[PDB]
């Protein structure tokens, strides 16, 4: 397809997808960066050195700071990885995090978003062939 047209497309799906995650059940705990004091987890940024939240990703989208479709997924997946790292598997937060992660990955399938990630790869090979 048209290269800039494609970029407009997956940008639209990303902005849609981050919004669905904000409204999904429990998504509000990933909306903002954790305030270690107000959540009384005062060791959070001793454990999590690469913090990420839905609002950070929204700002990147708004600022046009994603060059590839995989870069958006990587940031969302980072939220889920921080969540499972910090919270024990039998905790409310860990369980909530795995529920949103399953939903995010399934939206990637339903929305055709993964085809944009596949496209990104072959273009970079097509560029390697030059
Ligand atoms: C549980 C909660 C409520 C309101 C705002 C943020 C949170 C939250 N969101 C994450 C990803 C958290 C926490 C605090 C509990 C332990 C640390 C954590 O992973």
């Amino acid at each position: 397809g048209s290269p800039e047209f494609m970029n407009k497309q997956w940008y639209l799906l990303a902005n849609q997808l981050i919004l669905s995650l904000s409204k999904y059940e429990g998504g509000h705990i990933f909306e903002k960066l954790v305030d270690a004091k107000k959540q009384n987890c005062p060791d959070y940024y001793d454990v999590i050195k690469n913090p990420m939240s839905f609002s950070c990703i929204k700002t990147k989208l708004k600022k046009g700071q994603y060059a590839y479709p995989s870069e958006f997924v990587k940031d969302v997946q980072l939220i889920f990885d921080n969540c499972s790292l910090y919270n024990t598997s039998n905790s409310v937060v860990a369980i909530t995090g795995k529920n949103i992660e399953t939903y995010f990955n399934n939206q990637l399938i339903v929305m055709g978003y993964n085809n944009f990630i596949l496209k990104e790869k072959k273009i970079n090979d097509m560029l390697k062939l030059v």
